């Protein structure tokens, strides 16, 4: 087993990994297309010759609180044959990919998890909460309160790429958790905008100035519309485009992943209607510059100015001083007054979980319970933390 | 049709209407042993005589935000005759308990919904969440943060009634949401801790001296334990009971409804185990007097001083001034900064529901950002709301 | 084995072939009631002693076509051990049964059949239809049409058994497949409206002065309401009981076990919603003297005079003169116009089934399709066919 | 918004609005074959330009009863985008269409109806019952007078076009019901009579002098045989195809959308084999011109000459004489003995809801109950309605 960045010959192998790890897997003309998002030394293989581990990252943009934007590593095409397990070879490849993300200087490394036990180990911590809503649209009634009581065109999603792109890229900008959508990923969506024998059906679009959804009916549950991607930039665009998703009246159901403070519930004269039919982990972050990410986000103006010392686990003890929504994090050996794993610096960053339910499972340590008020209060995001797509 | 406080006779005929309204109806012996909680004029009943309407509410004691507790009238027993739809039984019926409760001096009055179309327009807003967890703990492994790495004690139910009554008073008096739990409703819950023939199986109990677990195999899923309730008043007791509860080796899979800051899934290696199969609104707040609810809960410390002038629509206009925890509010004539329903505002009241969250689905209205991120910082609890029990 | 009349030491031995035999038995003492129905010599058992064989009647009172009462010989309690199957001893029992029948002077006699395959060939035709018809109660909204937009009551149907019997008797004497209902199945019908502990939900009643509706929820699927008897003398008794039904705000669904002309559908604005979840033959009849039962009904008086010559398998040939709603039917050597198994006889002779159906099918065989269209005119009921209840 | 005859231009933005609109959208090139039934004026559209609503008729032939067959306006490709819901849009769109059909001298017009509460307020009434039948084959034996106990061949559809029209051709003329079927639609028949990759499996065709069945093996249940079309001029036909169907000895079940009297279930021994598991509204008939409509079908011989007055709710009153099978429909000022909806005729036309249901359900309101059995046997069909093809 060496450990190398793969030349042009070893990606056939790569590809024969990805097609028998990801049932998902896009195939190798999309995965070409994804490789323009990876820096030169990017990727790490494993071989024994043939590939037995791959991982690789993508060059990310990651919106966080205060509307700024990060350099992001995105971990992703990350796999150990079937043939090769408990060998360390995931923990060999995270180690030299870490090492690679924090000299090329990333404050941020993030990805999407197979499954929930495998990344916090390495310093991921959930920070985007995944929320299905299935509406039964047939007993859906707008309350009188509701914006709009027609703005909204259905259109052919490849016959509007401009207005969608333009759309996405001012919510992108506006909300934790948005990513740079690359013009390579939007040849990818529309790709998968088309009907395919034996598999997806035919996507539409509702167009509003200021947003968009992208849906189609489910292969199997003719009664079933999937929104695939709703981006809304105002409140009059996201009920515009709800009013005419509801008005699918060959549709029972309308599915979306969305966020837990998706307002759709509130539109409706009965909140029960949206219901919450699953709930994950979007997003992972693993914080690699404590101090360079934790000054970068804004933070809430709502709290008065505070100090404390905060101890990352192997990631270094730090005098934090929070005011005018701003944070200043310097180097300290002064007694931590707050304990906590790199993982859970990550959940806390981009406002999804309460520095006070995690120190109620102790993954924070604190005997100050003022400051654990200050910190919720702190982190906490004035726009919802929503979560951009998948990679 | 004629509205009347019903007279012994009339409760008969309320038992039949009652029978045939609900299929989880409790029957005669319970039913009066909780019309002990009903005073003397908090009943209404429909006459065509036999009954084809009736409502009643209970004296219950609700603790808010700040741990004040508040005198609460609990909606309760609400039926219309299938006869009888559709005659305006139930707005006749909520006008008249509305009435007599304001004018017993009431600050808020609440409900549990049968459905979720019903009860905002009587000025009723959800104000607790039910999240439903199933825990597959075959797979369930502790985090190395988790508290308590033997404290809880497997017990018969009926035997450790004073030690359940003890932990469960301590809890509802810390907690929004908490409910004082009468002595006619701990008969009755260990009552259903008994094995039905042909129903519910022996209910078991975990005992800490902070915490208890109330559990029962399903009965028709027999790899399937159903916590009816579990009340922790410190970390220590809820990651013990959760500790018991992962050790029951021969069930697959553990249920719990519990709220949506439940730390159990952050004591997991994998936090996906902790899965939220279910959501739905619990209990349902409608401010009865909008300057007495307003000036009794506490607010956050972390906000700084603020004053407002907000309306309720048709409960009247007030200048809301809110620092050091805590809120006074005046009658005014002054321009609206803030305009919302009744309802809204009963959703606000416990901290389930962002005032921002709101504001996007235009049930509340402001022209002020800043106001905003204010009111959502004030409003919300130190403590997360939670559901007491049912009524 | 020997075919005798039981004595009553052989009831016990009956009562273990019973509980064996049928999974809806109705147990000992049931049977106990029911046996009052069965005349003195209205039994065979077979003993090969134990009772590996059982059939008997129960004198019964049959409505036909033209509001006539037909005294009826109710076969039931049929069983073989399943020790004795494939020896005739069905054949046997039978055989003696239908000697006894004729005999006594029946002129029909009538089941419900445990399987389709079973009673053609012992001469059995299936003479009634049932229909169960779902509704989706949440959608249902009444046509402007509709009669009667309280004149319905809900009551506990123990205290109204007099009005059941009044309205019943009515109906059953109006309707062809009315049975007279006797006290002992008053008696019987009552006791199975009470909850059972692991059984049924307790039954209800909606009582209008020209109809009723008895209903319960289903054991499992708490949002059904199943109608277990809905008897309607009048258009708008049905009518007003239907929006009684609709009215059952805590049901997703109502199920009926009706008839195939039941209006239920075109009360309604979306016919639809009424929709057809079940179909089988409900009273089978054999006729057992082919002119005392042509004789004894009425026919349409929309067909003029005609007269043909009628054959039945081993069952005679007749001259068959009807006009004025009247057969005339007597012994002739002409040749016949008409052929079909006796069997056959028996689908024809409530009404639910078209001469020129079982035609097509061969079961009815003529060279003259004029006498099909007046057979099919002359044996359609002006009242549509229902099944009272089962035995 | 402006109604208008499409152009050429148009019709993309139709095929745009039918593919978001219709699942089962047949896509442009099966459209533009259909689109040879439109005539020059036959298609509104709504401009907002896109099309935002939109509706046509084709030319039809509809045979009624007496073998009589009627110039039809068959209404499809209606759509409404669900941008423009509640705007008046179908009405609109269904005003302008029937103001065209009446004036071009349609005596009817005809539908398939996407839901059932949707085209009764403008005029149709549901016309024709689809009943899906699924036979058990495994358990199925011919009854002894079943006829031909081979004159069917096992071949492939595409092989053999020229018979299968000849028979069609025979059964649409003697059917009411039955519809004249174009080349073009049995170019499209023929065409998805082919395996589709990832979609249906190949059709087969049981072919007799007298008669044909279309089948194929369902997509995922491998034990299922779904009956496209069965068509059968003679009984010998029917039963032989049925034999033969009963013989695909690799199948389970064999399904078929049929009618009501289908002779099928009395071929069996069992006839319960043959179960009901569907029942539906197939065509929807709007009587245009109620004395063209009532003058042109033949009427049941069997009732004596009878006169009335016939109102329709805003279309007419008539004196109505039936006698030899004809009607004489003249305008009259004379009391109205019959009153009904323009629904009501359109049901009662073909025979398939007796004027006797509809009265007890007061959609037909007469005082006199020998005219109810009058008309109930005038308008009954000799021959059972069949539904030809949807549209
Ligand atoms: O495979 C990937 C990225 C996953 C895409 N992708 C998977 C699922 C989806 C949904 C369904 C959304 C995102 C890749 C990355 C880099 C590379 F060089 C080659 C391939
Ligand atoms: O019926 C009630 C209260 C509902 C109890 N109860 C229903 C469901 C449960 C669970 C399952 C929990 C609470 C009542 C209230 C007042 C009165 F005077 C008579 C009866
Ligand atoms: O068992 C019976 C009659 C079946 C009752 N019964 C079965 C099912 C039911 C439903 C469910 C309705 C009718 C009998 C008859 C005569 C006798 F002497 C003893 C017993
Ligand atoms: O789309 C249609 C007619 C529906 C075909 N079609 C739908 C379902 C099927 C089955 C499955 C049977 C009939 C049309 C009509 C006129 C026009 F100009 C363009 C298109
Ligand atoms: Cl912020
Ligand atoms: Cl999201
Ligand atoms: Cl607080
Ligand atoms: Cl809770
Ligand atoms: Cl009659
Ligand atoms: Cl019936
Ligand atoms: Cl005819
Ligand atoms: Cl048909
Ligand atoms: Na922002
Ligand atoms: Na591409
Ligand atoms: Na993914
Ligand atoms: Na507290
Ligand atoms: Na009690
Ligand atoms: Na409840
Ligand atoms: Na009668
Ligand atoms: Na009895
Ligand atoms: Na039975
Ligand atoms: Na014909
Ligand atoms: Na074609
Ligand atoms: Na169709």
């Amino acid at each position: 087993v060496t450990l190398c960045s793969p030349t042009e010959d070893d990606w056939p192998g790569m590809f024969l990994l990805a097609a028998a790890s990801f049932t998902d897997f896009i195939g190798p003309e999309s995965a070409t297309a994804w490789r323009t998002l990876v820096p030169t030394d990017g990727a790490v293989v494993v071989r024994d010759s043939e590939v037995v581990g791959m991982a690789l990252y993508m060059d990310l943009r990651l919106t966080v609180p205060g509307e700024v934007v990060l350099p992001t590593a995105g971990l992703s095409f990350v796999a150990v044959a079937p043939t090769h397990r408990r060998r360390g070879l995931l923990r060999a490849m995270c180690a030299e990919l870490h090492r690679r993300i924090a000299d090329s200087g990333y404050p941020v490394a993030a990805l999407h998890a197979s499954e929930g036990g495998i990344y916090g180990r390495f310093g991921y911590g959930p920070a985007t909460t995944l929320h299905e809503l299935t509406v039964d649209r047939r007993f859906a009634r707008f309350h009188a309160d509701a914006p709009g009581g027609s703005s909204v065109r259905l259109v052919r999603p490849t016959e509007h790429r401009g207005e969608f792109e333009a759309i996405y890229e001012r919510w992108r900008q506006q909300v934790p958790g948005g990513l740079l959508r690359p013009q390579v990923l939007w040849d990818e969506l529309l790709a998968e905008a088309k009907a395919a024998p034996g598999g997806d059906r035919e996507s539409f679009a509702l167009l509003h100035p200021d947003g968009y959804a992208l849906y189609r009916v489910d292969r199997t549950d003719l009664k079933l519309a999937r929104v695939s991607e709703l981006r809304a930039v105002t409140a009059d665009a996201h009920c515009a485009l709800w009013r005419a998703l509801i008005g699918l009246d060959s549709m029972e159901r309308i599915s979306i992943i969305t966020h837990p403070q998706d307002p759709l519930p509130h539109l409706l004269t009965d909140t029960r209607l949206a219901r919450t039919t699953w709930r994950q982990d979007g997003l992972w972050l693993r914080i690699m510059n404590v101090p360079a990410a934790l000054e970068a986000r804004g933070y809430a103006h709502e709290v008065g100015e505070f100090s404390t010392v905060l101890e990352v686990s192997d990631g270094g003890r730090f005098a934090l001083k929070i005011g005018d929504g701003r944070a200043r994090c310097t180097p300290t050996d002064a007694a931590a007054e707050i304990e906590m794993d790199r993982d859970v610096l990550g959940s806390l960053y981009l406002g999804a979980h309460r520095a006070s339910t995690l120190a109620a499972a102790n993954r924070l340590r604190t005997k100050d319970s003022q400051l654990l008020r200050r910190l919720d209060a702190a982190f906490a995001s004035d726009v919802p933390v929503q979560t951009a797509f998948e990679f």
